[PDB]
């Protein structure tokens, strides 16, 4: 006697190929979760269709596939409302800082689509690992400087198409170091010491990444969080900042 | 770096932690903490530190009063107007079989959360419920037998008054096709697999049948519910998600 | 003063591509754990060199590819033993019971490697995910019988090259059913009803397993694991057999 | 079906748990149980009801001798003659910051292991101590700072002689480059990265030192220690495993 808003399958794993910014075909296995609105005068959505859009669908996954997918989805299960979600892990060919020794990294990427009330919105969610380095430990101790493996992550909400590199880089650029896979002994010394010389506290990194998701147009609204594995800790430090521009 | 931080702490840390029953009998629990302030836009940095000092001198049950008081102490040490405190652990509660009558005990998974933010204080309950499944298909289309999967029920509920975690179980074992038990008889087996059989339930049917028993509680004001099956004949799990807000 | 036995990487992500038994060419994403053995005379290993192998490699990581993977890695390293181990999610395109409808299944595949005293031997380990049944709970009640979603894992030692999909097909044809990614309704009768026609505990099982791995040459050596996620308890059922053929 | 199986019994179960410390005070701890028996080929199954019954009748601090006596209870109750019972759980050890002496809580994971097998009774005792680690390369390259990363130290251990887990954390605690506290002050916080840069130690390292105290202690008979350090500068742990069984 009810309508429920999110109603589908979930945790179906599945593998994908998405394009990067190179123009490379990437192969990735990625986790679907696909669900659609249900009135509440219908009983029941057809859950044997969920899971034929993703053996039917084929091609990259490009911004526009993607789009096509949500629409299809609710075409094929006869729905007026409806998300669509995959998380994969997304890999980039980088370069030392010194050597140029290519190596991959990986990152987390979640891409969301819902329509719903007429909207149809796309949201681009990736984790990106960083080095941070605690300002306070480098300015109080003789010699040395505590320095954690960090998690910068950033759900943006897409007024425009955006790259997730495009979003990865934000978050290298603005990181005190940024990990490399490989990395030979002249690029040892340069990424322990470009650290300590930009030591950063996760109020300044989460910050200093905002400023720049706040000065980019094709970001209408997003949720950066950054958390610190403190290695003198078994615990973490966290931040988030929340900024919806239509604000106002 | 002109800009607040809505949330600014630390994450993750375990702790011992006592609550009390229904009955008023205490249980002792190990709980995952999640400290965090609002950072106003011209303040550099929080007080880590004073987070996990909160958590050592804190000591006696966690009373509902008592999370409220715990709230307050935070921003009143922390130097803070707004902030979230956070906490998730395992709850046990003694069972009764069904036929035979077998005490056993049975594990929850529960998360506290309090928020004061634009000068409200705003205090949630999460649980996860665990019961079973048995789908409506399977019993009328086969001759014999009828699939059925363990399922995860969460309430997630902003409490206007303060609800014992029981009262939101029970909403979801009665709700439920059958509640689980750890121990069970050859009499208990056979209850607990007829009666399944005898009240098959889509994951639209169940989170119907649990809103409309959270819609009738005046101390819910607002809840979302997650219904997850773990199909046995999929490696896929059926989803389904009800959000009301009772303002709205 | 002392020698290490494993000393290397760990839980390095990176691209990997299989050969199918059909031919195919997989994509799919893998974990890789490299390790060396450290004389005692030797303070320390070479860890850079680890995630150059990864890089150099190329090609389908067939049978033979990863033994030469290994010995590359020893000679690289210069190092008389080591282990090379990768997991990474594997799927085969099934066909449903009466429609045949085609459809996707995920496995979880890890692939071993490892010279020690001059013998060297491959390792190969399947999670099959399966549909178990009581046969208790058949037997006892009017209608119905509990049923519950499983996870058979084969940790095989070849003394031949064996693919991974005969290992699948063992686990999938002694269970009660096999799952599949879409069923349409005369696939689900199907499944409902031969699972219950076969019910088997999860001591039959695993002995129905080990009968099959016992009579095959090209297994030396198996821990066979079996675990039903039982929907009437909110803990598993779980059963292993360990079998060294070499023995006596 | 006519084979023998090892390992038949429950899976997962949650309990809650009273543990006795070195000092003799009690703690309360939640436990994952893992309780299974060995079953004569021509034996069809065993009783999982009774492997819960006894996790519920059993009270009080689960006492060295008190593990014992519960094996044997088992193996009575579920008349069999072998078997093993796997206990893990959150452990807390009130720690003192180093300058300034602020007491602060931190969380340890210990398991303990017994097993009768062949008319022997074997018992284990598996710990995983959170440290810091800081590497020698760095320091040395570098013309300012060190890369530090956490890191994780597992001692499994069989004991002959019972031997209170606190000894075991004590020797990776002393033998990392610095040990983890929940509350640090200004003057902890410089200590302890002053003191962590002053001992650097690669895996290899840290593993042998923590090796030769190992073996020098008779109550344990061999061990599997391990440890990883998750590297700031990458996203992947470097690893060292030492294995040594003193009765070879
Ligand atoms: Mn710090
Ligand atoms: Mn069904
Ligand atoms: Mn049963
Ligand atoms: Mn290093």
């Amino acid at each position: 006697q009810m309508p429920i808003q999110r109603v589908g399958v979930r945790a179906v794993r599945h593998p994908l190929t998405v394009r990067t910014a190179e123009g490379e075909t990437q192969a990735t296995v990625g986790t679907w979760n696909l669900d659609v609105h249900l009135p509440a005068d219908q009983k029941g959505t057809h859950m044997s269709r969920f899971v034929a859009l993703l053996e039917e669908r084929g091609g990259p996954l490009t911004a526009d596939a993607f789009r096509t997918m949500l629409a299809t989805m609710l075409e094929k299960l006869e729905a007026r409302a409806g998300r669509i979600e995959v998380s994969f892990p997304y890999f980039v060919n980088k370069t030392a800082p010194v050597s140029g020794v290519r190596s991959l990294l990986d990152y987390e990427v979640t891409l969301t689509g819902d329509v719903r009330d007429g909207l149809t919105r796309v949201f681009a969610k990736v984790l990106v690992p960083v080095t941070s380095l605690c300002p306070c430990s480098k300015k109080i101790s003789q010699y040395g400087a505590h320095n954690q493996r960090s998690h910068v992550t950033i759900d943006a909400e897409l007024a425009a198409d955006v790259p997730v590199e495009d979003l990865i880089r934000i978050a290298e650029e603005e990181a005190s170091c940024e990990l490399w896979g490989l990395l030979k002994r002249p690029d040892e010394k340069f990424v322990t010491e470009r650290a300590y010389e930009n030591p950063k506290f996760v109020e300044d990194l989460v910050r200093d990444v905002a400023r720049r998701l706040d000065a980019d147009e094709r970001i209408v609204a997003y949720v950066l969080e950054a958390e610190n594995f403190e290695s003198i800790h078994n615990h973490s430090a966290y931040a988030l900042i929340e900024r919806d521009k239509r604000r106002g």
